[PDB]
């Protein structure tokens, strides 16, 4: 009795199976939507820290703002960081609960965090700029290739790319992915797109 | 040029205070209150960071968290969130010239902008999504862009005196309790305060900043 | 067994309770002093905070500022460094056993007794005249095997210089010493109870709860 | 018109009279140096964010703490600091130093410098330790590559240890120097892993 759970960049869950499979258990859509959006040269993280590049430069910069610290404020700035958990069947995958922040309906339990934040024109009210960034974490070998959307013998190519993914065995959720160590860092981090917008991705 | 007030019910409330004090076409958005506990006993400020009362200990001692600390905190899963939101009004009078929250940004068409932040958490335990506790704070800021008012809480009157001899000149009275009060003149948004011989001159001032009040029998505690 | 006395010149004191008062070992750690302020009126709490007193609004404003908060940032540049070093001690009598700090570690040839301290000083070119400061320091307990005032510097011995923080000892456990519309007021009771502004040498300062 | 290094030995160094390249004066301030690790190795950033690497896995993972998130709690020691030191722009020697111990006298040189030791509870023994620090300073042809421990410009000067920070002066002005595939370029190009003297260590932009 075990499984893999696949978020991915589309706010979507997958459980497949170590079982000589790979086969889809449950496939779970919320109504929260994207898990990266930006309509934006910066780059936001899931984190989500933001960034900068600008390709006259090998600068990626971290900058002094995340998409966290600019909702606490010529341009007025909304968002709201979210947390809603479910509330799930191990297998099936059917929900027995979902209970937001402003509500709550009656042992696999997927907690989705999104934060946002937009920038509108005062007078206008139209905004200018936003950002939505969100992921998912969970409670009650497997390796994944990532600019190869795999789980990876059985594999599951995924489209879209993953974000993250867990194996529940046993004891259940664990996730997955001198010269040595200038080597190790590089392997640590991932750019990826989707559709779209680019992102990066974090250890 | 006029007096914008916010109370605990969550409502807005602005005033006239050439006109006499009198209330001018006034309406809001809903959210509920503007403070809901659930939960010797814990007590919320609007601020978000809380405190506990052990009636026993008489021990009003603030407790290591805040709403928001325990959202990015076993028995208990921590769901909620904060939102804020511009609600930005042609008022004088009326006029949600636009709303802009996270879920879009519906506009609207025909000069006072005004914030709200909202802090919720509902702690819920994970056999079943029962609720065992929650509080939810908030409050409104002001901004715009194109007598002697005062506000003492205890009572929920605003009311204008005068620099002349020091008189009253007009006072209005509310329901639920003033969370907050602005005036308005000239444009530039004035908030009115509801708030070894100085060492209690010095000590009047702490004891004065801070207001224990309770709404909708909610026991809640402001300050500066 | 004993009592243990933070007290506002940096000092510590400890008095044992079932002989009326005796003292026994009293530290004089080198850091000097807790509250220090080159201060209508900028009052830190203890601790940490900073307040802003109006003598005409006569309210105690809240400024957006902490004495760590501002080390992390004109005309006029920031200094400062939080400190904190541990105490090791013998509980009774004396003694430093262990000391210290940020910048070394020595033992000498039971209770453990914790400093901290933020500063912040400000200074400005071209040549760095020091136009105000404040210092908060700290402490707190620990140990591996009455009822004081506030207001009088005193315990059930009168103190000279106010009182911070103070402590019992008891089967090991360092335990803390403290300084209808009819039960608002009773809760309206305990929010007044808990700040207190007091005046140290010059500097007023504040302590709550 | 100057050029300043600050490098992981807790000096820094002023080199180039827009000309020459021979560096005009150089002062050191303590502690030492810029890093410390004693010392699954867990390896500081000069910040100091801590990240655990272990060669069974392939992977650089951050840890939930930093030299500050712990000093808030082994007993667990240490302190950050902030000191000014006021000189010249030119000649160096210093006119004021404001460190948390007052005033001293008679382009401004902020060092900022967090530590933290691990102790034994009942003996007062030691159980590792962290010191991380850097500069940053304003007042009142141009390159590196950090891994050969020089600035080049015609000319170069090699350093030991290497070289964290660079700035150049010309006019009133202090100015540092450091498809998606080019985007995935300029991270691993972000980050470098380093050494001193001794211990490993990391960075960023870079």
């Amino acid at each position: 009795r075990s499984l893999v759970i696949i978020s991915t960049l589309d706010g979507r869950i997958a459980a497949l199976d170590p079982e000589n499979h790979g086969k889809k258990q449950w496939d779970l859509d919320v109504g929260s939507g994207s898990l990266v959006s930006s309509s934006l040269m910066i780059i936001p993280s899931l984190d989500g820290a933001l960034f900068q590049w600008d390709q006259d430069r090998e600068s990626m910069e971290t900058v002094p703002f995340t998409v966290e610290s600019l909702l606490e404020s010529d341009v007025v700035l909304v968002g709201g960081k979210s947390l809603t958990t479910y509330g799930l069947s191990a297998y099936s995958g059917k929900v027995r609960y979902i209970c937001s922040a402003l509500g709550c309906r009656q042992i696999l339990l997927l907690q989705r965090t999104q934060k946002t934040v937009r920038a509108v024109g005062p007078r206008s009210g139209n905004e200018k700029w936003n950002f939505s960034v969100g992921h998912f974490e969970l409670r009650y070998v497997i390796k994944v290739s990532v600019a190869d959307w795999k789980v990876m013998e059985w594999e599951y190519q995924f489209c879209t790319p993953i974000a993250s993914a867990w194996l529940l065995k046993d004891g259940k959720v664990i996730p997955i992915s001198v010269e040595a160590a200038r080597g190790a860092t590089e392997n640590s981090v991932y750019l990826g797109m989707y559709r779209g917008q680019l992102y990066l991705q974090s250890s």
